[PDB]
């Protein structure tokens, strides 16, 4: 589990978005395993603007931070589970690391802000649904 919260908005994986997410409903995006919903409170997070390819990501089954190098967002095939058919799952960063279904939702972060939240795991992999290219999530 977990959430990016950026003015009025927040972030969280589309496969754990709650009923309260899908009634404020602002964008989804199934291909990127992405949804994006609408708060009162302002939020806590800034997101980075960047081309990093190297950060630290929470990881709760060890609840332990870990340094990654990532690749650049790009079009990943992922396996059927319970939550989607098997297909290409777009904007996705793989590092090598620690991730378990319940994994979904850390945050992997660089020097410039929050990069994306953890979406893809198993095969000592991770893979980081990327949230910098979503520049209306600033204003
Ligand atoms: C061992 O599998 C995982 C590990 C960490 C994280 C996820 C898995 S998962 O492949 O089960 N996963 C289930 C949730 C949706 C996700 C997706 N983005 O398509 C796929
Ligand atoms: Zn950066």
């Amino acid at each position: 589990s977990g959430a990016i919260y950026v003015g009025n908005y927040r972030v969280v994986n589309r496969h754990l978005a709650t009923h309260n997410d899908w009634a404020n409903l602002v964008w989804e995006d199934s291909s990127r395993d992405l949804l994006v919903s609408s708060t009162t409170a302002q939020g806590c997070d800034t997101i980075a603007r960047c081309d990093c390819q190297t950060g630290v990501y929470y990881c709760s089954s060890r609840r332990k931070h870990y340094p990654v190098s990532f690749s650049k967002p790009s079009l990943i095939f992922v396996e059927a589970s319970e939550y989607y058919p098997a297909r290409y799952q777009s904007h996705l960063m793989l590092a090598v690391g620690h991730s378990e279904p319940g994994d979904c939702g850390g945050i992997l972060r660089c020097q410039h802000g929050v990069v994306g939240i953890v979406s893809t795991g198993g095969n000592g992999l991770v893979g980081f649904a990327d949230v910098r290219d979503l520049l209306w999530l600033d204003e």
